[PDB]
DNA sequence: GGCACTGATCGGG
DNA sequence: TACGCCCTGATCAGTGCC
């Protein structure tokens, strides 16, 4: 098999640079704002120049602002980096016997069959990619050519930014090797740490040890997936999968644990969610985000499709419930979640 | 026991 | 210290059933 994966650099940072010449060759950030106030929010991607500050994605706004006070803040404009995407995921498709959109700035893609199975033409293709959708799109983007699509993501990850990673066949079984825990993908690095220390710390190591002791640090899941991988039969087909699920989250205005405060806005996710759905769900679920920024979450799965009409009674019913379960904490962020859809 | 189903928590981008 | 939004599947717990 010949994969190659693709995944867009710094993406939202550099759609806005692509947008906004300007921006490029100095620190840029953009932010979700919260809205609760003017620095309230997260980073969601910072360009190369403002991670060499520091930034990072997932920290707080103002924590950034210590760090790196003279980058450009820009506000998330998630719906044309979803455009850009959109775009970019349809160069792909005609080079692909398929394609798996795994998220908003990355594919696998089969090429297989287009390189007319030589592992160097696909190489070649690669390039061609990259060229293609810098001069289409002026976006650059990083890839990963190897026979299966957990290795194509490896070898990308190691050759970002702007990389072009390859891993032959004959090199596969040294890689492996070679290969290190923490740099596998679909392993937490919780699950890193607590097998981390407990003897195994490279992937080969697994090999060694035995099922028994592993199918309770990780799972039978993740147990036979790393024992397959170290044993380089792991081969995955590249299959996009439609979307299941689809949300959306508010702050509230303020910290609460009033349903008649929160209900507006609870009402106003669930239209948001409705909206992106193409179909009706069976399941719809409450998502709560207390003060401390812990989550709970109540649902509830009919036998049937939930009308919108219908999804208000029913949320109001499961954050009403929420809160008996917690009892003490106001809640800081609210969401709904729409998914066990009836396509339509 | 173990199937069939529902429900909550947790991690990645 | 500080704090968004959105999507995933595994796993485990629970219940009713035969
Ligand atoms: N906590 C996060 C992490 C990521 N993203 C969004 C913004 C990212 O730009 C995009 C892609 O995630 P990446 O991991 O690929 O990160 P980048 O594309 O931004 O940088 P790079 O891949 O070059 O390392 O998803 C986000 O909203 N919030
Ligand atoms: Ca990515
Ligand atoms: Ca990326």
């Amino acid at each position: 098999m010949i994969v190659i994966f693709v995944d867009f650099d710094y993406f939202f940072a550099q759609v806005e640079e692509v947008l906004n010449p300007q921006y490029k060759g100095k620190p840029l950030v953009v932010c979700v704002y919260s809205g609760r106030t003017k620095t309230s929010g997260a980073v969601a991607t910072a360009n190369y120049e403002a991670r060499k500050l520091g930034v990072k994605a997932g920290m707080p706004i103002i924590k950034a602002m210590q760090i790196a006070p003279s980058a450009i803040y820009v506000p998330m404009r998630k719906p044309i980096y979803e455009a850009f995407s959109n775009r970019i995921m349809n160069l792909l498709n005609k080079h692909a016997d398929k394609i798996e959109v795994a998220s908003i700035d990355e594919a696998y893609l089969d090429v297989t069959n287009k390189v007319e199975g030589n592992f160097e033409n696909g190489i070649e293709l690669a390039r061609k990619i990259k060229q293609e959708i810098l001069e289409k799109e002026k976006i650059t983007v990083t890839v990963g050519v190897a026979p299966n699509k957990i290795l194509a993501k490896i070898i990308a990850d190691k050759s970002k930014p702007n990389g072009l990673g390859v891993i032959r066949p004959t090199e596969v079984q040294d890689f492996l090797n070679e290969l290190d825990i923490d740099e596998i993908p679909g392993i937490g690095s919780v699950l890193a740490r607590r097998l981390n220390e407990l003897g195994i710390q490279k992937l080969r190591d697994i090999l060694s040890k035995n099922y028994n002791e592993l199918e309770k640090i990780t799972g039978k899941a993740k147990a036979l997936y790393l024992l397959k991988l170290a044993q380089n039969k792991y081969s995955e087909p590249v299959e996009n999968k439609s979307r299941k699920s689809h949300g959306r989250y508010l702050t509230l205005p303020y910290n609460t644990r009033d349903v008649k405060v929160i209900l507006p806005y609870l009402k106003k996710a669930i239209n948001e969610a409705y909206n992106k759905v193409n179909g009706i769900p069976m399941r719809i679920t409450v998502i709560a985000i207390m003060e401390d920024l812990d989550i709970l979450s109540k649902g509830k799965k009919f036998k049937h499709g939930i009308s919108i009409d219908n999804a208000y009674k029913v949320a109001e019913d499961l954050l009403r419930e929420l809160l008996v379960r917690d009892k003490r904490r106001n809640v800081r962020r609210i969401g709904v979640k729409l998914d066990n859809i009836i396509i339509n």
